[PDB]
C-alpha cells in the first residue's frame, strides 16, 4: 500500500484453498461405502507417531541447553518439542479406538522411515514456510541490533579510540587498559549513569578528542576497597536499551519472556561479529552479567581487566 | 563461551540421535523377512505426496505475491514451495517401481487426510523448530533495525520537530511544510548527500535548535524547471546504510538477493510502528522508491507534497 513492489503480509489462503482440495477429493470417495473411514484414521494416527517420533529426538538435542535455554525447567523442553501435545495426543487416543473396531511388528515400519527422513535431511522446510514463520513474529529484534551496533558505531569508535586514551596518558599518574569494555546485563534495565548501579564504581570523566560525529566517553575508576585499583573506559549497551523500550511499549505485545530471549541472542551474535572483525582484535571485550545474594559487578570488570596483564 | 547462561549454538544431536533410533528400530525387524520392503517404500511415499500436496495449496498463497515477493518469475514460486524437488521427486518415482512389484481411491484417502491436517492446523512447528530456523539465518536484520530506529531516533526527533520548523518560518519567505519525509531507496545504495542524487534537488542548510543530542535536519527544496516550487525536511534512511554495508562486508555471506528481501521487509515494519505511534499521527511520512528510464525522484516528493495540502 506504499510501493507496488512491498510484499503485503499472508493471508489465509492457504487454508482457503485447503477446503476446496477437500471438497474436491471427498466427492471422489462418492464415486465408490464406509469400510475407508476405519482405513483413514489409522492413516492418520501414522502422520502422528511420525510427528510424536520427530518431536523426541529432538528432544534430545534440547537436553544440551537445559540451563541456559530452559532453566533447568525439565518440562518446558518437552513443551518447546512436539508443538502440541493436545491438539495431537487426543487423536492419537481416537485411532486406538478406531484400531480395534503383530500390531509392534507394524508400529515399527514407520519407525525407521521417519528416521532415514531425518537422516537425509527428507524433512525438509520450504523457504515459503521458512518465510512465512520470520514474518510472522515482529518481534525477531536480535541480529539487526547486532549487526547495527557493529556498522554503525563499533566500526566508526574503535580504530579512533587508541589514540584517545595514550593522549590521556600523555596528559599526565593513572595508566588506563587499552581495550573497550562493553557491559550487556542481560537483566537488561539499563539506567542512566553507572554511580547508582554499583557505588564500588563511581568516577566520571569525559575522553577527549583527536587534537563530525562525537562519542562523549567516560572513564569509570573501579574503588576497590575505596581505592581506584582499576581505571578503564565502560560503555553500556544502547541496543539494550531498546529491548527495555519495547517491552514498555505495551502497544506491542513485548513480554519479559520475549525480550530475554533476544538480550542473550544479542550478545552471542555479538560476541560473533567480533571474532572476526578487522578492528576489535584486542579492543573490545564484552562483560555480560545478570545479577538476581546480588553480587558486585566492579569485581568481575576487575577479573576482567586483571587478566588482560 | 562467555557466560553460563548464554545458549551455545545448536549442534547435530538431532542426526546423532537418529541413527541410533534408527539402530534401534531396524534390529527389531530383525526380531520377525523380505515382505516388509515392498510396503514401507509404500508407506514412504505417502509421506512424499502429503508433502507435495502441503506445496500446493501453498502454492496458492504465493500467486498472490508474484510481482511483489518473486519478481513476476512464474518459476521462483514453485521453487520457493516444496523445497527441493530433487530429493522429494526422486523417490516418488521410486516408489512406482516398486508398487507395481483402484490405485485412485487408493489415492484417495490420503488426499484428504492432509487437508484437514492443514484445515484444522494439525501442522504444527514446535517452538524448538521456529527458533533453529531463526537463528540459522544470521542475517535475520529487518525488525531490529526497524524497532531500534523509531526508538532510538524517530521517539527522539519527532515530538521536538514542529517547533524547529516554526521558528525558521518565524526567522523569515518560504513556507516549510510540516512534515518529515523519510526516503527509503529499495537498491539501497544510499549517498552521502543529495545534490548529486539528483540535481533537481541542490539546497542545503541547517535546522535550527529549540533556543544535549544535535541532530543535523538538512531542508531541501525542489527546484522544479529551476524554481523552487517545493521546500521541505528530507532525510535518508540510516538503517539501508547498514544493509548496503553488510553485503560489502564479505566476510558475512550477505549477497544482493538477502539485501533486497529484508529492505523490502524493512518499510513495511516501519509503515506498520508509525501508524499506531503517538507522535507520528501527522509528523513522518515515507517516500519508497527504486529506479532502474531512470525517473525523478524529485516529481514524488512533490506528488506527496502537494497531497498534504
Ligand atoms: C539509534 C536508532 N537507530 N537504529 C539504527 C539501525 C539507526 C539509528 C539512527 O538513526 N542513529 C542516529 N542517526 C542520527 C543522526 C543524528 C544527527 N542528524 O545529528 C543524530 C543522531 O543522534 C545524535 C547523537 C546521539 N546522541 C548521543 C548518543 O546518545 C544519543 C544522543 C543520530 N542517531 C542516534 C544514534 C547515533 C549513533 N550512536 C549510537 N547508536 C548506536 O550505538 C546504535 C545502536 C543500534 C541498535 N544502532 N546504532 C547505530 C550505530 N550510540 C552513540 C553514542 C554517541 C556518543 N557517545 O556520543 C554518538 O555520537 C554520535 C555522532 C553518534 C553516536 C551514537
Amino acid at each position: 500500500s506504499l510501493h507496488p513492489s512491498i510484499p503485503c503480509p499472508r493471508g489465509h489462503g492457504a487454508q482457503k484453498a485447503a477446503l476446496v482440495l477437500l471438497s474436491a477429493c471427498l466427492v471422489t470417495l462418492w464415486g465408490l461405502p464406509e469400510h475407508t473411514l476405519r482405513y483413514l484414521v489409522l492413516h492418520l494416527a501414522s502422520l502422528q507417531l511420525g510427528l510424536l517420533l520427530n518431536g523426541v529426538c529432538s528432544l534430545a538435542e534440547e537436553l544440551r541447553h537445559i540451563h541456559s535455554r530452559y532453566r533447568g525447567s525439565y518440562w518446558r523442553t518437552v513443551r518447546a518439542c512436539l508443538g502440541c501435545p493436545l491438539r495431537r495426543g487426543a487423536l492419537l487416543l481416537l485411532s486406538i479406538y478406531f484400531y480395534y473396531s503383530p500390531f509392534t511388528w507394524m508400529l515399527a515400519l514407520l519407525g525407521l522411515s521417519q528416521a532415514l527422513n531425518i537422516l537425509l535431511g527428507l524433512k525438509g522446510l520450504a523457504p515459503a514456510e521458512i518465510s512465512a514463520v520470520c514474518e510472522k513474529g515482529n518481534f525477531n529484534v536480535a541480529h539487526g541490533l547486532a549487526w547495527s551496533y557493529y556498522i554503525g558505531y563499533l566500526r566508526l569508535i574503535l580504530p579512533e579510540l587508541q589514540a584517545r586514551i595514550r593522549t590521556y596518558n600523555q596528559h599526565y599518574r593513572g595508566a588506563v587498559s587499552q581495550r573497550l569494555y562493553i557491559l550487556l546485563p542481560l537483566d537488561c534495565g539499563v539506567p542512566d549513569n553507572l554511580s547508582m548501579a554499583d557505588p564500588n564504581i563511581r568516577f566520571l570523566d569525559k575522553l577527549p578528542q583527536q587534537t563530525d560525529r562525537v562519542y562523549s566517553n567516560s572513564i569509570y575508576e573501579l574503588l576497590e576497597n575505596g581505592q581506584r585499583a582499576g581505571t578503564c573506559v565502560l560503555e553500556y549497551a544502547t541496543p539494550l536499551q531498546t529491548l527495555f523500550a519495547m517491552s514498555q511499549y505495551s502497544q506491542a505485545g513485548f513480554s519479559r519472556e520475549d525480550r530475554l530471549e533476544q538480550a542473550k541472542l544479542f550478545c552471542r551474535t555479538l560476541e560473533d561479529i567480533l571474532a572476526d572483525a578487522p578492528e576489535s582484535q584486542n579492543n573490545c571485550r564484552l562483560i555480560a552479567y545478570q545479577e538476581p545474594s546480588s553480587f558486585s559487578l566492579s569485581q568481575e570488570v576487575l577479573r576482567h581487566l586483571r587478566q588482560e596483564e
